[PDB]
């Protein structure tokens, strides 16, 4: 009939509605791209040991469905990502154990499939037979839901090369079948689609497809043929046990994250609690002039929390831009409605991103991640873990460990802005190193713009650019007049550019930061 | 049909075919076939079969709104699938109105039309705020429109239905 | 018949009435939330050593039935709570003796129940067998009335995981049976309900249920099975003797109350008469900038009442916002119609 409404779209012109689903949720958002975060973690789906991209829309697809709190303690990073995804994009890197395997389907010359599985890392090789093989690369085990392969013949090309349409479909547990995407591929070496695009199986799969890849033997492909097959499913995919992961995997993931060629101005912990991984991340953030937001295990009581920070190794005079948080509270999970406990990197980064979006010319880096306005935890029905134990403010501050407190509306907040500097100068606050690093990064951009040029124009250009940038920062309220007038003069910034030899220009600049107004002391008194 | 005529803009599809007001048998001198036999409410409900009862005026009525769904989720009631189907049909009409058009105006038109239709349905009392606020937010409907290729526009919308107040359990007690 | 009226609701669409009860009272009210009180105490029911919430409607349920003046002197806190509940909500914390125990039912692989009991505080552990166990957490001894467990099989899921419906019912002394609430749970690790909610027994019980909790062994659950059982009743629940309580329990309860993250602008004695507990409460109210409303033992005559206040240690220049009351009068109880004597914090807080 012309009044009927189908279920799944084919190739005809028409609208259709899927059956009324219940076990699914959706979210929408528009990326802002003001400051991008990054960090390693463990999840389901996603290509291992390769930097991905996460926005507020596809985070439920590229990063897979959320894990389960019951299955060990691997639910940490997805919650952390969801907390900090509502402000900007991300650059998460996934790491998997050694026993994780991905499915693979291999075809013979006659076209008979042969199911198989292989572990990650190792390349795929073909024996004397088995002309070509096709395997998934998204990393999904394909156990829930299931993905099937359907191959149907199609029309030959002008040159006579055979072409067959390849369809990948996903079957849900209930029984509903959904088609992902199809394309026309050919086993010929030079078969071209009618639109001029390539049709060779490896190139076609690696060019336009997003889920599968294929490898073709270079000696049997000339005489190899195919047939018609229906519902070829992948069997054997399994990621192993995500709870137990060796430190070597974390180190390799961190090293991969270090070499990613992208902007990211903050490195989140994202749930990793190994000391070596945290030390490597601290080495990373002190090399790109950015600021980390690591933390410690929330299950640790107040007594042993302080030695943990020293055990990390962050404490010192080198990792001056990081920060350590503790959070021994149990909230109610957003997905499973269970009593779960997770860290506090996400909320801290959310506060920092909220504070950096006020100004627009260079951004408000001089704001601290604290207070009622920006940093609000606000998960659900927060309840403490150990009511009997009580903290110690002075000792905790001595250990450079930020604390949490309670706001006006009953939602707890982040009431501290302490970095990981042992020395008691101004660089032990949070916003001062961030401001200095922002100025340094902008100067680095300016210098990179003014490189490899003949003499006579370098000095004036460098001086005027540096002065303009410092004036722009002064107008933003970041820099203020010195509190000590007679000794330091009354200039918020002081600059000096000098030349040394044929090369080796040297530029030195000074500035004064702004106050924070941390501690406030009241004192009532009766006038009788 | 008596329930769908209460509203005029989109029709009161969220009403259930039951109760004294709408569903009245009222033929003549109703008499049972086999007086000896007695029914079984729990077993009958397990089989997805609607029963009849007696109203205030002595005229029997249709005291159920059970569909033919074995799963025990929300759409095993009667009015929820009717509401979903009405929304789907109206969306199909709107999409058919906006077919075979050059690029540039499809996205905005689809978004505004879908939002207007969902708002019209919300104003009729069919959709209410979610019963679980923390996880589902406080928006009765959620919309998202995306483009896939040269063709194949995709539109996904979510909503929350309304309750029925089927079972009522009284409990008297003497204050002496 | 279509004219019949059943007694207890099942799943069919219908309206039913219960048998005419006599030994039950009800009360209604709307919370105002202008100034919330708090304070430790001793009662029946309620989760020990954890801050609860009390309004004018559920105070008969979360805090249990009122105690008896005959059974020692543990009837004070419920009277104090009732006296000060007609004005606002509350944040009472319950403390129990060391010998108080809660019932627990443990199941084997074949599905054979094994009754047991355990004292509070200590975590529950499972031996080589006994795949999983389910225990109550409300703290009720389940002696009056009695709570029974009924397990029935149900339809499997799409993945093939077995699911069984779990029903908890309460039997009154007379013989009337009332069903509390039922839910569909499964022993599988990843079994999902048809509506998307989880069905794993620990998560399912800890998420939506309000009366029971469960613990599952992580090594026998894969091959563990269940059966059909009828009327599994808890046995061995007993709170001990509430009249005698060590000062350490009161100190721990006070420390727990100090760390509760909630607004409360007044701390009440709620019948607490130990000097150390009163001193700790006084330390509490001078730290959050609030006002206490403690009192002393009403049985003391006028002569020795004055030294008692100094024995408390409240007197000084530090605990400036507190206050002490005395009430050597005997009234007629609202419930038992007997001659009882109790303190005076409730009326003072009601006036404030």
């Amino acid at each position: 009939s012309q009044y009927s409404i189908q279920q799944s779209l084919g190739n005809a012109s028409g609208v259709a509605v899927s059956p009324i689903n219940a076990d699914a949720t959706l979210s929408t958002g528009v990326a802002l791209n003001s400051s991008l975060w990054a960090g390693i973690g463990v999840f389901a789906r996603g290509k291992p040991f390769t930097v991905l991209a996460v926005t507020e829309s596809n985070y439920e697809d590229v990063l897979g469905e959320p894990l389960k709190p019951s299955s060990g303690s691997q639910f940490e990073p997805i919650r952390h990502v969801y907390e900090a995804i509502q402000q900007t994009s991300g650059y998460v890197v996934r790491a998997v154990p050694d026993d994780a395997k991905f499915p693979i389907i291999m075809f013979d010359e006659s076209g008979e499939p042969a199911y198989s599985a292989l572990p990650y890392g190792s390349e795929i090789e073909l024996d004397s037979g088995e002309a070509f093989a096709i395997y998934v690369d998204d990393g999904d085990p394909c156990i829930s839901p299931t993905r099937e392969l359907t191959i149907e013949t199609a029309t030959a090309d002008s040159a006579g090369n055979e072409r067959f349409l390849l369809k990948l479909t996903q079957t849900t547990s209930l029984g509903v079948v959904t088609t992902l995407e199809t394309h026309t591929v050919s086993l010929a070496e030079e078969a071209k689609d009618d639109m001029g695009r390539l049709c060779y199986l490896p190139t076609a799969l690696e060019a336009r497809s997003k889920y599968l890849r294929a490898v073709v033997n270079e000696e049997l492909i000339s005489t190899a043929k195919v047939t018609n097959k229906k519902s070829l499913a992948f069997t054997g995919g399994t990621n192993g046990d995500q709870s137990k992961i060796s430190t070597a995997a974390y180190l390799r993931a961190v090293k991969v994250l270090n070499n990613a060629p992208y902007m990211y101005t903050a490195v989140l912990g994202l749930g990793c609690y190994d000391n070596a991984a945290i030390t490597a991340l601290g080495k990373i953030c002190a090399d790109r002039l950015i600021d980390g937001f690591f933390d410690v295990k929330p299950t640790l009581t107040y007594a042993e929390a302080l030695p943990a920070v020293e055990d990390t190794g962050l404490l010192g005079t080198d990792y001056v831009s990081c920060s350590v948080y503790h959070y021994p509270f149990s909230c109610k999970d957003k997905w499973t409605q269970s009593r779960v406990v997770f860290g506090l990197s996400g909320v801290a980064y959310a506060a920092k991103a909220r504070g950096v979006k006020k100004n627009s010319d260079v951004g408000g880096w001089h704001y601290s991640p604290a207070g009622e306005e920006r940093a609000v935890i606000a998960r659900a029905s927060i309840q403490p873990l150990y009511p009997e134990d009580t903290p110690d403010e002075e000792a905790m501050v001595k250990g450079r460990l930020n604390k949490v407190s309670v706001g006006t509306s009953g939602q707890m907040i982040i009431d501290d802005a302490l970095t990981c500097c042992t020395q008691d100068n101004y660089l032990h606050f949070q916003h001062v190193p961030s401001l200095m690093n922002a100025i340094s990064r902008f100067f680095v951009q300016l210098a990179r713009q003014m490189k490899h040029s003949p003499d006579g124009i370098t000095a004036a250009g460098l001086t005027k650019g540096m002065t303009k940038l410092l004036d722009r920062f002064v107008a933003s309220g970041a820099l203020v007049a010195p509190r000590d007038p007679d000794a330091d003069g009354t200039e918020p910034y002081v600059l000096k550019v000098t030349q040394a030899e044929f090369d080796k220009w040297e530029v030195v600049w000074a500035c004064c930061p702004t106050g924070v107004a941390r501690r406030i002391q009241g004192v009532p008194l009766l006038i009788k």
